[PDB]
């Protein structure tokens, strides 16, 4: 009976406690047309988040994403790994690295993200996001997408 807590376990939890995704948007990477804006803290694990995006986003060759996030804790190499799941099948693997995060900072992060109809995809796509500081997994979050 009992458990172990490491310094890395403490740090992971402390980063997550101090971390908040404040807002996020998606634009058509070519035209710059704003497709979706959201304010849900998608860093929160355990729960299933939801996002309702317009059907027209599927016609985009590439999407520009902008994230605004706050962090109480310092991070050396803040990064995201993302998986696009369709009915549990991983369609795409993405990798984004921000780098150093100043303690008690608010930061902005822009990323470029490059067949099935909206009627099939809607409610069946899950984006899983893993938040790291280098080796350290801080959070795993899930967002179910609806194409509306």
């Amino acid at each position: 009976r009992g458990s172990h807590m490491s310094a890395k376990d403490e740090r992971a939890r402390d980063i997550l406690r101090g971390f908040k995704l404040n807002w996020m948007n998606l634009r058509d990477a070519e035209t710059g047309k704003i497709l979706w804006q959201g304010t849900e803290d998608l860093s929160v694990p355990g729960v299933e988040h939801e996002a309702r995006v317009p059907k027209k986003i599927l016609k985009c060759k590439a999407v520009s994403r902008e994230l605004n996030f706050s962090s109480a804790e310092q991070m050396e190499k803040f990064r995201l790994e993302q998986k696009v799941y369709f009915k549990g099948q991983c369609l795409e693997e993405w990798f984004f690295e921000f780098g150093f995060v100043i303690p008690n900072s608010t930061n902005t992060w822009q990323s470029l993200i490059e067949m099935m109809p909206a009627s099939v995809l809607t409610g069946n796509v899950i984006i899983e996001t893993k938040f790291f500081d280098d080796d350290l997994l801080v959070s795993t979050s899930k967002v179910r997408l609806f194409y509306v």
